[PDB]
């Protein structure tokens, strides 16, 4: 990152260059930038929705030879209608008199084109469907990169893994604009925007080690997401969904010490005729992450002790146990905050088995998932779970994401 020619970053509160070559930023009046993380941009279909690099003459690309790679995460929100089947846009364009690179998108496709002096094109591609119950790309943040080796293939990278190659060794002079438009270009959408982050253009093909590196070290590891990947945050509504049975959501049977928690029924279909068919997120019980032990912002760090709130028939609950209940398994309950008394409700948040229930002593009492107890699904702790995780790297019951209402999923909420 530090030898890149160009690295895009919010950064002592405006957007800049930090490479070496210190490269002007244009940005144009309706550029959002996400208040939680000012990394996060969002770009909507709007003309004053743009950001212009203008490169520094020494690394305009303009060659037969020079290897290049970029890399950048997005945000891409589900595509809702007919009108955006068959509409390629391009949202990073660096084309000029028909030669250059530029990224486009279409309905389910990332797009990479390269373009030599002659016209000719070469064009990589990611597909992704929506027809899918649970998506890993739909309005999730995916970390993309493309590589460029004149004499060999172009390169596209989806979280870290290789995705399509196509050669360009017949590919001649690539004389590429001195300008850099990230800009919706002829999309038909009025509501379609995009979110990028962490933009870099680097002068060689990366390589798959170097990929993996850069993926690992962008995702900020130490912080909780949210299955947007947007980073967890206290005191802010989360639907939740069990990754080892994602097809059940959450309920309470009853509030109270003699009721429980558990999974249950099947996610509604959300469906829009030839466009999306997915499972509904918007479903059960809402949790909410609270401060206990801790920082004085809002971001879930991992190892940070935390209080789970839980929402029934509009009002707030305690997620809690009785720590001395028969079995490794202990069920939760919804209480009554006020006279919580001494039952055990710490949990230990950390960055796919995300909470680990503590008793008031600082012991484990054990992730959170589920265990079956005469045909129902009940939530409860389990130091089984911690266990079995030193041991093996399969999926287990005490997988979650916390799901927010999103306007890039656009269900009701
Ligand atoms: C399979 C099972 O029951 N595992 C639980 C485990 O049980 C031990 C042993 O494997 C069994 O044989 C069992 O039976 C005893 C019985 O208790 C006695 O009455 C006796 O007379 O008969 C048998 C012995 O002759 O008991 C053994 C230990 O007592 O015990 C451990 C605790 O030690 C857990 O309870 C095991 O159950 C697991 O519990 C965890 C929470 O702790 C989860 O609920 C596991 O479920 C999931 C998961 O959350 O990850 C999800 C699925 O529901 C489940 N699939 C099933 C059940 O079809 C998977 C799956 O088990 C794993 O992925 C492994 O492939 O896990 C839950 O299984």
């Amino acid at each position: 990152i530090n030898t890149s020619i160009l690295s895009l970053r919010y950064e002592n509160n405006h957007l800049i260059d930090l490479s070496r070559y210190a490269s002007k930023i244009n940005i144009g009046s309706r550029v959002n930038f996400d208040p939680i993380d000012k990394n996060q941009i969002q770009l909507f279909n709007l003309e004053s929705s743009k950001i212009e690099v203008i490169l520094k003459n020494a690394i305009v690309y303009n060659s037969m030879y020079e290897n290049f790679s970029t890399s950048f995460w997005i945000k891409i929100p589900k595509y809702f209608s007919e009108i955006s089947l068959n509409n390629e846009y391009t949202i990073i364009n660096c084309i000029e008199n028909n030669s250059g690179w530029k990224v486009s998108l279409n309905y389910g496709e990332i797009i990479w084109t390269l373009q030599d002096n002659k016209q000719n094109i070469q064009r990589v591609v990611f597909k992704y469907s929506q027809m899918v119950a649970i998506s890993d790309y739909i309005n999730r943040w995916i970390f993309i990169t493309i590589t460029n080796n004149r004499l060999t293939k172009s390169k596209i990278y989806i979280n870290g893994r290789l995705i399509d190659q196509k050669p360009i060794s017949n590919l001649g002079n690539i004389h590429a604009s001195n300008k850099i438009m990230f800009k919706l270009d002829g999309c038909r959408d009025p509501r379609r925007y995009i979110m990028i982050k962490y933009f870099n253009l680097f002068d060689k093909e990366l390589n798959e080690k170097e990929i993996k590196d850069l993926y690992d070290s962008q995702s900020n590891s130490g912080i909780l997401k949210d299955f947007w990947g947007n980073y967890l945050q206290y005191d802010k509504p989360y639907y939740m969904l069990n990754l080892f049975d994602p097809n059940k959501y959450v309920d309470v049977n009853n509030v109270g010490i003699r009721g429980y928690m558990y999974l249950k029924g099947s996610r509604s279909t959300l469906l829009t005729t030839n466009i999306y068919l997915n499972s509904g997120l918007y479903m059960g019980t809402k949790f909410i992450i609270k401060k206990y032990a801790s920082n004085k912002d809002n971001i879930v760090r991992n190892n940070d002790r935390v209080y789970i709130n839980v929402v029934v028939n509009n009002k707030e609950y305690r997620l809690a146990t009785n720590a001395s209940q028969a079995g490794v398994e202990k069920i939760l309950s919804a209480l009554e905050i006020p006279d919580i008394g001494n039952l055990s409700q710490v949990v230990v948040m950390k960055s796919k088995c995300k909470m680990n229930l503590q008793d008031n002593n600082g012991n484990d009492i054990g992730f959170i998932g589920f265990h079956k107890f005469n045909d129902i699904y009940k939530l409860v702790a389990s130091n089984w779970y911690n266990r079995q995780i030193e041991i093996s790297s399969r999926t287990f019951g005490c997988s979650w994401e916390f799901i927010p209402v999103d306007d890039g999923w656009g269900e009701k909420p």
